[PDB]
C-alpha cells in the first residue's frame, strides 16, 4: 500500500506553485489530493519548496515533536507554507477550508532509511 513517506508527499507537498494564489487553493487541493475521501481532514499544511529541501529537514534541528516523540526536527530556514483549515461551512462530501498563506519554520516527524519526513507536526 502506500508509503508513509509517499503519503506525506500527496498530503504536504507543492513544489508546483509558489505560494497559494486564491482563496480557493485549499478547496481544490484538499479535494484533488484525496484527503476529503472519507471525511473532511479539518487542518493540513502544505509546502511549497523542493522535495529535496524538506527531506534535507531531517538532518537540521532535531526537537521533541507535540506529542513527546523525539524524532522531530525543525527548518533551520522558513518556508513558503499555506494552513487550510476547514470552515463554519464545511459539510461532507463538500468540505469547505480558509486559506491562509504564510512563511513559518516547519517541524517534521523522519523514519526509515533513507530518513525522510513521514508527518507534519507544526508550523512555527
Ligand atoms: N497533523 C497535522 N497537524 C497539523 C498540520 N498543520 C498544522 N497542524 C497542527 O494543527 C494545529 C492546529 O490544530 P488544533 O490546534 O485545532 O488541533 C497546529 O497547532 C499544528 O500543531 C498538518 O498538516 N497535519
Amino acid at each position: 500500500k502506500e508509503t508513509a513517506a509517499a503519503k506525506f508527499e500527496r498530503q504536504h507537498m507543492d513544489s508546483s506553485t509558489s505560494a497559494a494564489s486564491s482563496s480557493n487553493y485549499c478547496n481544490q487541493m484538499m479535494k484533488s489530493r484525496n484527503l476529503t475521501k472519507d471525511r473532511c481532514k479539518p487542518v493540513n499544511t502544505f509546502v511549497h519548496e523542493s522535495l529535496a529541501d524538506v527531506q534535507a529537514v531531517c538532518s537540521q534541528k532535531n526537537v521533541a515533536c507535540k506529542n513527546g516523540q523525539t524524532n522531530c526536527y525543525q527548518s533551520y530556514s522558513t518556508m513558503s507554507i499555506t494552513d487550510c483549515r476547514e470552515t463554519g461551512s464545511s459539510k461532507y462530501p463538500n468540505c469547505a477550508y480558509k486559506t491562509t498563506q504564510a512563511n513559518k519554520h516547519i517541524i517534521v516527524a523522519c523514519e526509515g532509511n533513507p530518513y525522510v519526513p513521514v508527518h507534519f507536526d507544526a508550523s512555527v
